[PDB]
Order: structure tokens, then sequence, then C-alpha cells
């Protein structure tokens, strides 16, 4: 693995609800470059089910267009680990979060990488980036991209 | 203006020689995102003048394809500003370089801005880079590209 910040203690059911792509990065440029790369991804909403999968909402650019799309991560035997079906085992690891204002994840799969840094409202947390840069410092990332609340409040960050 | 770093006692002839863009950040993501955006150029030599003014050669993808480019920084009344000639005014600033490792710069023209980490070779400096992250905390940056040193080594960083 490469990830090895998870967050003691997780209660998934309490990451309900809505949610902002604050800030995204990744351990390579092509990762995050265009609207189009693969992990340019923006959360909108966690829906965890009753077994304890999570359920997530997104959107992402595709053929010039903002799709929305809808995955899920099913559960493993860690509460903060959790999977996500492909061609290739894709591995979702919460890091840090506080339920209420923030909440930082990674998706791995040479091994590649993605963060993003979550918030509950279309505002610059700068104590939940501190963190997220924090976090990050452990990585080999080459792309960070971050948004501001007018971007925040369109779909695909326009 | 925004930029308020400079390098006092610069000496503008030490500058001169090989460098490498070893990481870019910019105020806009549309600046960096694609191999073609305005501001992803790749810095390869600075030949100071005789006069003090500060030649760049650089590659710019442009046209799907990594074109050299030659262009004039012109002395200012402030040794560590310079400017080049376009149809708005846009200011080069060096913020600080101690010659034989590293150059922190930025460029400026809602005011826009990207900043570069240079480095004599096509290694990692993590020192130079503390530099330029502890630099770029006091700018209103959103993306934030760097380099490994196979990139280093190629043309566009390809
Ligand atoms: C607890 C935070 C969980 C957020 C997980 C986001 C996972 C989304 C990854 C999807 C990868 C790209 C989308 C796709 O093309 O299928
Ligand atoms: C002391 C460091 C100076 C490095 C200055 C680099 C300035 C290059 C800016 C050129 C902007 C894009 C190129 C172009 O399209 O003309």
């Amino acid at each position: 693995l490469i990830v090895t910040q998870t967050m003691k203690g997780l209660d998934i059911q309490k990451v309900a609800g809505t949610w902002y792509s604050l800030a995204m990065a990744a351990s390579d440029i092509s990762l995050l470059d265009a609207q189009s790369a693969p992990l340019r991804v923006y959360v909108e909403e966690l829906k965890p089910t009753p077994e304890g999968d999570l359920e997530i909402l997104l959107q992402k650019w595709e053929n010039g267009e903002c799709a929305q799309k809808k995955i899920i991560a099913e559960k493993t035997k860690i509460p903060a680990v959790f999977k996500i079906d492909a061609l290739n085992e894709n591995k979702v690891l919460v890091l840090d979060t506080d339920y209420k204002k923030y909440l930082l994840f990674c998706m791995e799969n040479e091994q590649s990488l993605a963060c993003q840094c979550l918030v509950r409202t279309p505002e610059v947390d700068d104590e939940a980036l501190e963190k997220f840069d924090k976090a990050l410092k452990a990585l080999p990332m080459h792309i960070r991209l971050s948004f501001n609340p007018t971007q925040l409040e369109e779909q695909c960050h326009i």
C-alpha cells in the first residue's frame, strides 16, 4: 500500500449527507489535469447503506459535459477502508473527519493515488486545508487543485 | 500589486545559465491545467544582457508540439523586478535565489499570477520546495504542479 493514515473510531453513518470537494491532489498530473481527467470527480453526497457500504453521488465531466455518477464503495474488515470494484482493485480510505465540517479521503490502486479535502459548506476552510496538506506531506503528490466558493456552487466546479 | 516578496541585493548576472522548472503554481487552474495552458512554460536557460535585461529561453507546448521560445524581460528601477511587453503589462519578480541551487520567481499581470521553483539540476530539492511553499502561503494559488527527475530531462516535461 501507500496511504498509512486512517481515522480511528470512524462512524460511517455520520458522514452521510452534503459535501463539497474543496481541494484535490494526485500522484500524477494526468490524474487531475483536464476537466475530463480520470480522477477529477466532484463529490455531491455520501449515502452510507444500513449494512455499512457507502454510496457516493458525484459529478464527472465526460464527453464535453458534466454528468452525474452514482458509485458504491463496499465495506471491508477495516472501518476506514472501502473498495470500489473495477478491472483493478481500487481502495478508498478515510483519513480524518469531524463529521460536521471536514473529511479527508484518498483513493488508491508504481501505485497511483488521489486525495480530496471535503467540506460541508461552500466555504474555504483554512483549518481543514491545513490538515489536508499535513496528511499529504506523507505522500508522493505532483498536482494539487483548490476551488473557490463560486466554483463550489457550480456543477463540475465551473 | 499582489507579490510582496523580492530578493534584496540581487545580482542578475549570477542567475545566468541552466535551470529546471521543478514546480509551478498559479492563481487560476486554467493557467496551468493542460499542456497548452498559457503559463505552462518550462525554463531552459537564463541569459542576462550586459545592460541588465534578462533573456529567457523556454519550452512551451503549442499546436500539439513542444516549441522553443525566447523572451526578453526588461529591467526596471527595481533589481528584482522585470517587465515583459504585451497587450498588457506583465511583471516578473525574483523572490529568492542562492544562484547555485534554486531560484523562485513569480509573474503577474482580479489580478492573476504564476510562480515557479527553478533548480540548477534534474533533482528534487526538498529544501527549495520548502521555501517555494512558504513564499506561496502569502498568495492566492489554486493549482500547483511538480515534476520528477525523469520528466525534468524531457522536452516539455513529458
Ligand atoms: C469517504 C469519502 C469517499 C469518497 C470516495 C470517492 C470515490 C470516487 C472514485 C471514482 C473514480 C472516478 C469515477 C469513475 O470514473 O468511475
Ligand atoms: C528570473 C526568472 C525569470 C523567469 C521568467 C519566465 C517568464 C516567462 C513568461 C512567458 C509567458 C508565457 C510565454 C508566452 O506565451 O509568451
